[PDB]
This record gives structure tokens, sequence and C-alpha cells, in this order.
């Protein structure tokens, strides 16, 4: 049926790919489903893993298609286009496709929709097989060296081949690698597995022998009576079918959706339109689609006047992009109820004029129609309606008319300006924020190329011995074929070259003549280049006769790179690097031992050293293997080496001399008597002022009463500009408008400002900040436009000397914002329709031991909305548990951020499959309950959990090496139920590690507000702990016995095959 259709998508459809890259023109390609692996591939140029697909959207609504909405280059059609949104992160990737006919689109939509659901729900062995298929096709047949490299890429350290052999090899390895696990229980019969389910797992259904039979067959899929091989039993222990999570809880229980809305935790998003940070990230319709599909129910719109009478949405007074209110409203309409039938609240932060408010209200009614909530559910009620009563409804939260009528918001100027790096002298962007008192700025925001050409090795018998060594070393160690070769400059015949190749265990040298152009071996053909000559003899033999084969790679290319030092001690490296005022300064130095190097680098004002060993044709950094030092360093110029630090500044003598234009002073190194009338006369140590710097050997400056006269530049030393140095991060406002992004603070009244008319350093619009009381202190700042330069200067200079539309108010039925009045709580004055909102800092004043009970009482009748403080420009999140435990319902989090709070959010709303409403337990909505008084629980049964971490499979990599994994186990809830514990780490294994015996015990007094959290970290070579994977569960949904913990990434998306196996017992039993 649909199966026949899916087989047809294997053939190949030609469709136009609208690339996400704003430069790549739309190209046409042949798209095929690969059912073997459950992928989509196109001409192979690209690949989508179907398990990563989140939405298959008929039509032309994507950024890729939007690039051509006006442009006639291409005309996306509603009818001939669809979008595949897929990925592991909040920001999904998109594959936007235009087909030649409506029937093709419908085919792909229909087929992929089914492959999406089938791939996600597939039995684990099928997932494993598809994983192996994908691994194999990554490398018919493969070599064993390929195999060692392939296993290293999947986090396994290995201390002809066909796929079948590979499959069996993987199978044996996973089982043998974890034999040692304490499993008190070559074939397992349907009766043995049945007893296991009943005796260890507490699976009561299993007493029905036939269900056990069907259970095993649902897992195997491949029949007489079912059984498991031992390796298959262990595979099952790790599988999702054996998950610690009771999937029953995934379904909504209508009976728990009948309390008033104030009794529910409600999945809530802060500034939903944003995809990244609060200052410059892109606003996107996709963020609304993403949040609503994650189960979010309360989303936020920041409305500002748009250009044509309709509001746009962006973060006011920042560089975040704008999107149209109309487009947002249609996105909401399309996605609000895909994941849940339950009501959506629109929190409107309205900055619009009355006229554009009026258009909003009109558009709300036109677009949403009956979906919009315009009347109260029950004018006689004494409390908010239930989620069940508001199904399929959208509520407007907006400030409402009475009848008949220090962050970047409180900021003078915000923007991106460029500062000049004092080490590499490039311009980099930084966030700048001017307040009424200060500037805050943030942290940064032909043959030569060939492998066989080794250049000049030596100048006598030197070069020949070196060439022989390199070639012998290579051939023996790698078992290289005869004809493996390299080329060098001839030591004997100037201008000529010498070829060395392997033959019968021995090296052969052949002179390559160079003449003018003609290159030729003796008595052989002539060629126009040395490249052509070698390219020729790699295809046909030279005269024995030997065809050239494998090029010997250069292992010593580092010797000429600027960061390499062949002779340099540890202390000498530290002295050089402590002179560089930026982290990321680095160098490589050879050590006294053979085959030993050290990377020395500056991080956090301190120098650190890590060793690198040469091992054959490769280098080792920890367990991370690279082809050479040059490749190692190149990798860590593009990927962090230490914490978040990349290798940035190669440090040698020249770099240190250049570490370094407004009223600059220089010190004279020697006397100079003016040789000409326009030249300056001075003595050694004279300070020359107002210097005008210029290449050519001559600068201009003032001294001895003479103004702007010339002098040799090599006669002076530049006085340091203290502004290049790093501000003292020790003492440095922790809650500036930039939050943790802060780098520097300027006391504006103590500064002067001036525009440089000439610009500077290939920037046109530049001003200089100075401080009259700190000579030589100056900061050159570039802006992107003269207009921005002008606005910045006058605002800085000035600091240094110093109605609601009824049509819209009508739509606010519930969620009516009023000022919080503590004294109305619990009185007849409290109104169930009125609500208040709390920045996270004000909220902490009510969710503490003193006021928390009073806040619970408030929240039983009325909604409160919590949102992050303004200083979280990075879009970090606050801990939501202290708010939830005082009954707060709308605890708004930045959904784009993969931090722990959002992992707790998606964990909490697992109860009900992310419908977005979780009924608060009865014990909390009781008069006695107090989140900071364990005694308020009365006679609630507590919970004791005993856990042992036995092993893991398919742990994700973190960079190039092999993870050394350890697992942290946390219970999260009230303060009195919260604690953490952790295993030891395992050495060099993420694919199938097992852990020592370490029984953990957790005790939970309030199991109704409690989460069990597993975080897998690595212990890296610097002894830092780096996140690898994660799984957080509500305690109520936990099963017992030997259970799998399926792992997720930091965005709470499922990782392929990654899981722990634990022994988990819960008391009292139930
Ligand atoms: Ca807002
Ligand atoms: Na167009």
């Amino acid at each position: 049926e649909v199966l026949h259709l899916c087989r047809s998508l294997e053939v190949g459809t030609v469709m136009t790919l609208f690339y996400s890259k704003k430069s790549q023109r739309p190209e046409r390609k042949t798209f095929q489903v690969k059912l073997e692996t459950r992928q989509i591939t196109w001409s192979i140029e690209g690949s989508i893993d179907i398990r990563e697909i989140k939405e298959i959207r008929p039509g032309k609504t994507s950024r890729d298609f939007d690039r051509y909405q006006e442009d006639p280059a291409f005309r996306p059609d509603q009818s001939h286009c669809f979008v595949i949104l897929y990925g592991m992160e909040f920001r999904l990737k998109t594959l936007s496709l235009q087909a030649t006919s409506e029937d093709e689109v419908n085919m792909w939509i229909k087929g992929l929709t089914w492959l999406m659901e089938d791939t996600l729900q597939a039995a684990t062995p099928l997932q494993i097989e598809r994983w192996l298929r994908k691994q194999f096709y990554s490398v018919d047949r493969i070599s064993a060296k390929d195999l060692k490299n392939m296993l290293s890429q999947v986090n396994y350290r290995v201390p002809d081949i066909t796929y079948g052999q590979f499959a069996q090899l993987y199978r044996s390895l996973m089982y043998s690698a974890q034999k040692t696990m304490d499993l008190p229980f070559c074939q397992v019969s349907l009766s043995e597995f049945q007893q296991f389910l009943l005796e260890y797992q507490g699976e009561l259904w299993a007493v029905d022998r036939l269900q056990v039979q069907e259970f095993m067959l649902s897992f195997l899929r491949d029949i007489e009576e079912p059984y498991f091989f031992l390796d298959e039993l262990v595979t099952f222990l790790f599988s999702k079918e054996n998950s610690v999570w009771n999937s029953q809880l995934d379904a909504v229980c209508p009976e728990t959706m009948n309390n008033p809305l104030s009794h529910y935790w409600i999945s809530s998003s802060h500034n939903t339109y944003l995809t990244g940070d609060q200052f410059s990230s892109e606003s996107s319709l996709e963020a609304y689609a993403r949040c609503l599909r994650m189960g979010c129910r309360c989303i936020e719109l920041d409305c500002w006047d748009g250009p044509d009478g309709m509001p746009v949405i962006y973060h006011g007074h920042t560089l975040t992009t704008k999107i149209k209110f109309s487009d947002v409203l249609h996105t909401i309409k399309e996605h609000a109820f895909v994941a849940s039938e339950y009501p959506v609240i629109l929190s409107i932060e309205d900055h619009c004029s009355i006229a554009q408010q009026r258009n909003m209200a009109q558009h709300f009614r036109k677009v949403l129609g009956d979906t919009l909530l315009t009347k109260p559910v029950d004018i006689a009620a004494d409390g908010l309606p239930s989620p069940n009563q508001l199904k399929r409804k959208i509520l407007i939260k907006h400030k409402k008319l009475a009848e008949g009528s220090n962050d970047i918001s409180n900021s003078i100027k915000n923007g991106i300006l460029y500062l000049e790096d004092p080490v590499n002298h490039e311009w980099y962007p930084h966030y700048f924020v001017l307040t009424s008192s200060k500037i805050y700025y943030s942290e940064e925001t032909l043959h030569s190329s060939e492998k066989w050409f080794h250049g000049k090795l030596g100048a006598g018998r030197d070069g020949r011995h070196i060439a022989e060594r390199l070639l012998t070393e290579y051939c023996i160690e790698t078992g290289a074929p005869d004809g493996s070769f390299l080329v060098r400059e001839s030591e004997t015949f100037v201008g000529d070259y010498t070829l060395s190749f392997w033959r019968n265990g021995k090296v052969q040298h052949c002179r390559i003549h160079s003449r003018q152009p003609k290159f030729f071996l003796t008595d052989n053909l002539v060629f126009d280049s040395l490249y052509d000559l070698i390219t020729h003899y790699q295809q046909v033999p030279l005269r024995f006769e030997m065809r050239l084969s494998e090029p010997v790679p250069q292992t010593n290319a580092h010797e000429s790179k600027e960061w390499y030092h062949a002779s340099l001690t540890r202390a000498q490296a530290e002295h050089m690097l402590m002179r560089v005022p930026r982290d990321g300064a680095f160098l490589v130095r050879k050590r006294n031992e053979p085959n030993s190097y050290a990377i020395s680098f500056r991080a956090e004002g301190k120098i650190k050293h890590c060793r690198v060993q040469q091992e054959g044709q490769t280098v080792m950094l920890g367990n991370s293997e690279f082809d050479s030092l040059v490749d190692l360093i190149s990798y860590y110029e593009k990927h962090p080496l230490y914490r978040k630090m990349k290798l940035r500044y190669p440090i040698n003598e020249e770099a240190l001399e250049k570490i370094g234009t407004f009223k600059c002073a220089v010190k004279a190194l020697f006397d100079y008597k003016a040789q000409r009338e326009d030249e300056l006369t001075f003595t050694k140590s004279a300070i020359i002022q107002n210097v005008e710097k210029q290449d050519g050997g001559w600068w201009r400056g003032d001294y001895g009463g003479k103004k702007q006269l010339w002098f040799p530049s090599n006669y002076v030393e530049e006085m340091i500009n203290p502004a290049i140095l790093e501000p003292e991060r020790e003492h440095l406002d922790e809650n500036s408008p930039l939050g943790d992004l802060l780098r520097g603070v300027l006391d504006v009244p103590a500064c002067q400002i001036a525009i440089r008319p000439e610009g500077k350093n290939n920037r046109l619009f530049v001003f200089s900040i100075s401080m009259p009381s700190v000579a030589q202190w100056s900061l050159d700042v570039a802006a992107d436009s003269q207009e921005e330069l002008q606005d910045w200067v006058k605002k800085i200079r000035e600091v240094a000397q110093t109605k609601i539309a009824l049509e819209l108010s009508e739509l606010v039925v519930y969620c009516r914002p009023v000022p919080f009045d503590e004294e109305k709580i619990g009185t007849e004055r409290a109104c169930y329709r009125d609500m208040s909102s709390f920045p996270e800092t004000k909220a902490e004043k009510y969710v503490n031991k003193a006021k928390g009970k009073k806040f619970l009482q408030y929240n039983r009748l009325q909604l409160s909305r919590i949102y992050p403080k303004g200083q979280r420009l990075d879009s970090s999140n606050y801990d939501p548990l202290p708010m939830w435990i005082c009954g707060s319902q709308l605890v708004a989090l930045n959904f784009q951020t993969p931090d722990k709070p959002m992992q707790m959010n998606q964990a909490l709303f697992m109860a009900g499959g992310h419908c977005g409403y979780v009924l608060q337990p009865s014990t909390m909505r009781d008069e006695a309950f107090d989140p900071f008084d364990k005694s308020s629980l009365r006679g609630l049964e507590p919970c004791v959990i005993c856990i042992e971490v036995l092993g893991a499979r398919h742990l994700p990599k973190n960079g190039r090496g092999i993870v050394c994994p350890f697992v942290e186990i946390e219970v999260a809830g009230a303060e009195y139920d919260s604690t953490k514990q952790k295993t030891e780490f395992v050495v060099d294994n993420g694919l199938n590690p097992v852990w020592p015996a370490k029984p953990f015990h957790f005790q939970i007094s309030n199991p109704e507000f409690a989460f069990l959290r597993f975080v897998v970290y690595e212990e890296d070579m610097f002894s830092d702990q780096n996140f690898l994977a994660q799984a957080t569960f509500p305690v109520k949904g936990l099963k017992t016995g030997y259970r799998a913990v399926p792992l997720k990434n930091n965005y709470s998306e499922d990782l392929e095959l990654a899981s722990l196996l634990i022994k988990i017992d819960i008391f009292p039993a139930k």
C-alpha cells in the first residue's frame, strides 16, 4: 500500500533543491530514499537521516523558499513544493524542494510521513542494523585499518572484511566487552525470559505466556518458538523496549484535565520568536513552530510598529531581526494544536501605537476565528476554567483597559562595534551598551602543494640519508607497496631534483633533471613541470621498471610554521606567552625526549602545557590521533582544545614585537640630531608626543617645543597602551546589562571621545575613547557606518557630561495583567481572572521559606508568570523548580537554550506526552503544604531508590578522542530531596563501557515533585568534566529491575542507540 509507494521513492525523483546557503543558486538533483538505512540522499552529494526528521511541511513556507519570494529567479509554488525540517537541535535544518508535478510532492509527503513514524518506532535490532549499514557505507569490502579507524570514530579504542563479517564483529564486541556485568541470569527460552520478566522486572502481564511470545517477536522480527541468544538478551537490556520509563504516562489522562487552569504547570516560552541570544540572534517563524511542537502552550510576542501599519516582532532596541505579526499569527494557527489539543496562551508584550494595536485585534479575529477565546467560559465561576473546557482555544494575554479607560531596555544605546585585537591586529565585533553612567562591552561575538614533494631535506649526504630514512620508515611501518616515493631538491646537482622510491625492501634514487623548461629522468621522456613528470609515472612505469604508487607524507611540515619552536624550554615558553594579553596564544615546542612535543598556551591568564607524541606516521594527544602536528594544530584552530578555547595566536619573536593611535607617545632609544628642517631633535629617553605613525621608516611627533616634526621610527619604542590589557575579571559586575557576556566596563564621565577622520587599519568609521587621567590609554572603536559612528559619539559625549486600543483590550478575557497585591491573597478581593508577572529576581522574593506558602495560596486561584531577568543576554535559563514547587504555572524559559532548566521542562511535561499541562499533585494544593518544611507533607509515603550503573552503549563523542565516561545521578525537587552522586570514570571507551560496583541510594520525601536525572560526562585530558548525554524522568514514571536509560542530547532529543543499563530498585514496592 504505502509500502509500494516507499519502494518507488528508492528509484529517484528530480527536484529543485533550494539551498539554505544564501549564495548557492537553486540546483536540481535526484532525490532517493535509501530504505536499507532509512536515509534520503541526492546526486552522493548529501544525506538526511530519516530518524532526524521532525516535520514534513507541504508548501513553500521556509527560509530557503523565502529568499526568492520577490526575486523572479525562482517562483516557489504552494502546490509543487514541500519542506523537510530535521535535526537534533532547537534550530532545525531544512531541505526545501520544488517538484515538477503535484503528484510527486504528494508521493514524497505521503511516503516520508510514513517512513518518519516507522523509523522512529522500529524495533531496536532493526535500528542497530540500520546503524551498522550506515557505518559500513561510510568507509562491498573494507580493510582492517579502515575498521580500526571506523571504531575509533564511534568512541571505541582498538588496543578483506565484508558487511556480514562486520555485523558479526560488532555483535561479538558489544557482548564480550560487557560480559563482566553482574547479571545473575547460549540460548534463553521463552520460559526463561518469562521468569525474568516476572521475577526481576516486575512485569505482571508476562505471566500470560503468549504475550511474552509476542513481546519477544516484536523485538526480534525474523518462525518457531521465540528465544534470545545471550548477546540478544543483553542487547534487550540496553534497549528502549526495556526502558526505565513507563510509556503509559505518555498518554494524556482527560480526568486530570478538569481542575482550574491555576492548578497546572504550563509549558511556557520566553521571547519565543528568538533562535539564539537576546541581542543579535535571528527572529524566526520556525521558533514558534518548534516551541509549539515541543508542547509549549504559553508563547510570547514582542510587538512593535511595522512599516505598513502592521506590527513586526523583534527584541526592542537590539539587533535581532524582525518578522511580521501576520506571518507569526499564521504560524501559530498552523502549529498550535499539532502536539496538543489544550489551550495556548499568547503573552503579548505590546509596544505598538494605538492604530497598529487596532489592526492586531482585527487580524487576531480574522485569522483565528472561533479558535480565539473572546468570551468567558462561565461568567458565574469562582475560578479559572479547566484545560478540558479550553481545548482548541487560543487566549490573549495583554494589558487591559479599565472600563471607559538596569538592562538593555533601560539603555541609551545598544549595538555592535569592532575592537582591534592587540595580538593579530584584526577587527572583531563586540556588544556595546551605553547607559546613563557606563559603557559595557562584551567578549567577542605546482608541485609545492603536493604530498610527495619534501623540498630540501639536507645539503650533502645529509639529504640522501634523510630521504632513505623517511621512505624506509614509511614503507615498513605502513606496509607500503613497492613504488612508494618522495621527491627532494638534489644536494649534488643544483636546480635538479631526486626521486626516491621503494623496490624489493630497498630505496632507489633517480635524478630528475631540470633545464631551461624541461624535466626528465635520465634517458626518459621530458615534461613541462615536475608535477606532470610524477603524475605521468604514477600511471605508467619508469625504467627494472617501477610505477610510482604511494606518496610518502611529510611528517615534519611543522618545522617551518610560525608557531613551532625546535629549541625552547617550558619556562621559556611561559615567559613568551605571559607577554601576550589574550587567551588562545599558543606555541608548539620540541622536548628533550625523542618523539615528544608540548603545546603551550594561555588560558585564563595562565599558561598550560600538554604533551604530544610522534608514533609512526601519526601523532597522539591523549587518545586523540592525528596525521601530523600540522594537522593536530589545524584541527584545534577550528575546534576548542581546552574548555572553549581554540588555538588562535601563533607566538614567535615577530608576534611578540607587534603586540600593540590617539595622542600616542614614544620613548627615544638614542639621541637624534635633526638632519633636515622638518626633522625632530631629541635625546635618549625623551618622550615624544602626539605621534603620527607611518610605514616607510619615519614618524611625526612633538618634542622640545617643536610640533609635528619627523624622526626615524627605529629610534623609538612605543609606550604601552594599557587599554590592550585584559580588565580584571575578578572584580567585575556580575549583573551588568550583559550578564556573563561582560568583558569590560568604562566609567564614561572619566572618558573623552574623538572621531578619527582618516579611519584606521582599513576601517572608515572610527572613534577613540581616552581617559584624561590615564595617559596613553585609548580604545579605537570602529562602527559599520558614519551614521552609527556619529550617533555613538554624541551619545557617549552627552553621557560623560551628565494608551491601549479597545479592539484589543476587549480580547483579554483571562490572564488580565494587574499589579501584584500580596494582601489580596486568600481574600474575597482576589480575582481569578487577574494575573501578575515576575522577573526571576522579584520572583525569588516570594518562592523562599518565608513567602513560599503565601505564593502557593496565590497560585491556587491565580496565574503567575515567571521570566528570566534582563541581564541574561546569553539566553541562559534560571532553575524552574523553585517556582513550580510554589505552584507557579507559567514559568517561561528560553526554549532555544539546551541548558538544564529546559531539560527539566521537557522532563516534567513527559507526563502526558508533552500536551503542555501537568496537574499539580493534590498534596501541594493543600493548605498545609510548604516547600521549605519537610514536615508539611504529613503522611505522604516517601520513596527510596537504589541504583547501580552497570554499563552504557553508543555514548556520543566529544571531539576527536575517546571519551572517558562517568555518570552523574541526581534527584531534583524540593531542596530537602535534592542531592547528586557519580560513578568513577572509565578509561578510553564510549562505545561499550562498564563501571565498577558502586551502589547509590537516594531518598525522596516528596516523590510527587521529584525528578531522576542521569547525565553522562567525560573526564577529559585536562581533568574537566564535559557533557555527553542526558536523561531526566519524573519519579512517578519509573520502573524497576534491570532497565535501560535511553539517552538524549542537551536539547532533549533522542540519541541513536545511546543508553545506560542500570539496576534500579524502588521502595516501597508497588
Ligand atoms: Ca518580551
Ligand atoms: Na519569485
